[PDB]
């Protein structure tokens, strides 16, 4: 079907997140979430490799013009030259309903066109 809207949110960094060595210990990145609109927006934070990542908040409702920091952190591993990792991370959002009497409700009567998502890319540099 046809997606109701584009994504609404503002992200920074928009296209790549990256990940600098060296990787001995948990390096973290942040992902802010901007909401330009006048409308509530609840998001979801979505991953390829969640047993690498932990990332707080991994979901929450941004206020008209509010602005929220998603720390991303990358666990510790040890370089292995035969691994080909391409991570991505996805924001997925909605708008909330006027109406709608609590967060839960937003996603469990959504509909595939009104969720807009937005893509990633993990980029490790030693």
């Amino acid at each position: 079907h046809m997606a109701k809207h584009e994504q609404i949110l503002v992200l920074d960094p928009p296209s790549d997140l990256k990940f600098k060595g060296p990787f001995t210990d948990v390096v973290t990145t942040n992902l802010k979430l901007q909401n330009p609109s006048d409308r509530k927006v609840c998001f979801k934070v979505k991953t390829t490799a969640p047993r690498r990542y932990c990332v707080r908040p991994n979901s929450g409702v941004i206020d008209p013009g509010s602005i929220v920091t998603v720390s991303v952190m990358l666990q510790p591993f040890d370089y292995d030259p035969n691994e080909k990792s391409k991570h991505k991370f996805m924001v997925q959002t909605i708008f909330a309903p006027p109406n709608i009497s609590d967060m839960e409700a937003v996603w469990k009567e959504a509909k595939p066109d009104e969720l807009m998502d937005s893509k990633l890319r993990c980029v490790f540099e030693m």
